[PDB]
């Protein structure tokens, strides 16, 4: 439906371009199951106040892994090797799976850095309703576009200037937020979390290079490159984020009295 809109479908892979594809989106499955059991373990040392911030990562951890167990396997069916190289049998692949989860899972991990920011109540809702709003808009927006990366590359660009739009106003709510609480943060957490703030404009704006790769290198390389930023981007906005919130999450609950999160950490000193 969409492969035939996406540039993966113009060309034939060597079995290094190939494989090499299909070994990232399998690490990647792995690196996010394998974190999915830490977060899981982990959320009993998590007082109530935060512990749906951790479990917010299990969740993104299952969805992402999903998206990329079912993209290495969508990879894997649209392609044979046929005289010599990886060649296009079937319309299977499309990187418009990813963005449609990002429907979920970019709300997830907004909601659970409002969490652990002490938000609540009417802030709390408020806060989420236009962020994930902000959110969706960037993603559909950026869902069409990507529709055109084969024959409108003009289309491809305006569509992802107004997804530009939408991003650019979510970050600026994220990081109003985020500087205007960070003296509630207990264990001194208002410290750690600016760094998150600095994770997230670094590791989601990779989506947006991933975005214009068929604009400056439209070949299989390009293809190649595209996933390695997905990758890069994937591990650092779901996973290295995660690990932090739930840092984040622990510490304060130590600092607020929960005993089982200073068990935890004592036990790790
Ligand atoms: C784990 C997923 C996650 C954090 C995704 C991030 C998506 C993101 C910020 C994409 C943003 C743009 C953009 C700014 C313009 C082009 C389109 C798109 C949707 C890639
Ligand atoms: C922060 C997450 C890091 C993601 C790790 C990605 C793992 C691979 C790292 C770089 C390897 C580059 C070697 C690629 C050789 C290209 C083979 C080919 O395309 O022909
Ligand atoms: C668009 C829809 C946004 C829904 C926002 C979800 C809010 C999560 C918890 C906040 C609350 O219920 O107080
Ligand atoms: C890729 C584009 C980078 C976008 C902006 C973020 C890059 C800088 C992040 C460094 C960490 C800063 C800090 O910890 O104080
Ligand atoms: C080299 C690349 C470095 C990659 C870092 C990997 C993840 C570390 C983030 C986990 C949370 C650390 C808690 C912060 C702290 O100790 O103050
Ligand atoms: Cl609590
Ligand atoms: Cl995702
Ligand atoms: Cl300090």
């Amino acid at each position: 439906p969409n492969s035939m809109k996406n540039i993966e479908s113009l060309f034939d892979y060597s079995a290094g371009q190939f494989e090499f594809i299909d070994h990232l989106l399998t690490m990647g499955v792995g690196v996010h199951f394998a974190a999915l059991i830490f977060f899981l373990v982990v959320s009993q040392f998590v007082a109530p106040k935060y512990r749906i911030a951790t479990a917010l990562s299990c969740i993104v951890m299952v969805s992402a892994g999903l998206i990329l167990n079912s993209q290495a396997v969508m990879w894997t069916d649209a392609y044979a090797y046929v005289d010599g190289s990886y060649q296009l049998q079937d319309l299977t692949f499309s990187n418009g799976y990813r963005y449609v989860n990002w429907m979920a899972t970019i709300p997830c991990l907004l909601l659970q850095l409002l969490i652990v920011l002490n938000l609540k109540g009417k802030e709390l809702f408020s806060t989420a309703t236009w962020l994930i709003l902000a959110a969706w808009g960037m993603i559909i927006t950026g869902y069409v576009g990507q529709l055109y990366e084969v024959d409108d590359i003009a289309q491809l660009m305006i569509w992802g200037a107004v997804s530009t739009a939408f991003f650019v106003v979510m970050n600026w709510i994220v990081g109003t937020k985020i500087f205007k609480n960070r003296a509630t943060m207990l264990g001194g957490t208002d410290s750690t979390i600016t760094k998150v703030f600095w994770l997230m404009m670094f590791a989601w704006t990779l989506y947006p290079i991933a975005y214009l790769v068929p604009a400056f290198m439209n070949n299989a390389d390009g293809v190649v490159l595209r996933q390695l930023l997905f990758t890069i981007a994937d591990i650092s906005s779901k996973v290295i984020y995660g690990l932090m919130i739930t840092y984040i999450a622990i510490q304060q609950s130590a600092a607020a009295g929960y005993v089982p999160a200073q068990q935890a950490l004592g036990r790790i000193g």
